């Protein structure tokens, strides 16, 4: 038995943005406290972890402009 | 038996953003208390966590467009 | 027996914001008081968690528009 | 027994907004008090958690216009 | 039994910025108090941490676009 598969997308998008004047931005955060207490701590597998944190970003793009692709194609018999 | 299988998706799209003025922003945060208590973390497989956290995000983007695409083809017998 | 799949999906949209002026945003928490207090904490597959938190977002986009797609193609005997 | 599957949606939508002035908005929170007692807490699969939290959020965008598609052809035998 | 697979996809995409001026980001933190006390971290595989942090971030990029594309073509019998 014979299968055939065609896989074919086709993308013409576009994200575009325009601005004219960022300006202007105060980020004043005003101290702060943090107590974590703890005695184990076990991590096994794939961990992204943030325990005691006091953080402050300012994160201003001119853009920003995000685009996520993802193509999966599994094939089994 | 033949298995014929044509997979086109076709995509035009747009995400367009304008804006004139991105002005005159303040995040002023006024401190913060945090106690976090524990004795044992297990964490075992794809784990995200956040533990003891006082966050400040300031974020301004002039676009900020995102655009998510996901194309999946499963084919078992 | 033979088996035919088209999958043809056409897109022409679009996702589109003006704006004449983001200005003038004040965001002014004013403190807080967090206390969490756990023993055991086991956590185990695909999992996204806060314990202790006291967190200032400020988030100012001059676009923010999102646009989520999924294709998906499922076929077995 | 010939199958024959025509899967063709076409698509020309579109999402539109037109803003003059987004001005003056004040987010001003007053503090707070919040307090989480537990001893064990045991999460398995794909879980969002949040266990103790004093959040502040500003979100002002220009836009923040959401469109969400998903298309999903499953054939079995 | 021939097993004839295409995969080809085609992308014309594209992520435009555009600003006018990028001015005036004060960010100004006010300290801070981080404790943070343990015992015993077995960390084991794949493992992102932070344990104690005060961490000030001032990201101003005059474009900031990201894009990101996934293709996966699996084939087993």
């Amino acid at each position: 038995g014979s299968v055939q598969i065609v896989y074919k997308p086709v993308d013409l998008s576009k994200v575009t943005s325009k601005c004219g004047s960022l300006g202007n931005i105060h980020h004043k955060p005003g101290g702060g406290q943090v107590e974590v207490k703890s005695e184990k701590l076990d991590f096994k597998d794939r961990v992204q972890s943030k325990i005691g944190s006091l953080d402050n970003i300012t994160h201003v793009p001119g853009g920003g402009n995000k685009k996520i692709e993802t193509h999966k194609l599994t094939f089994r018999e």
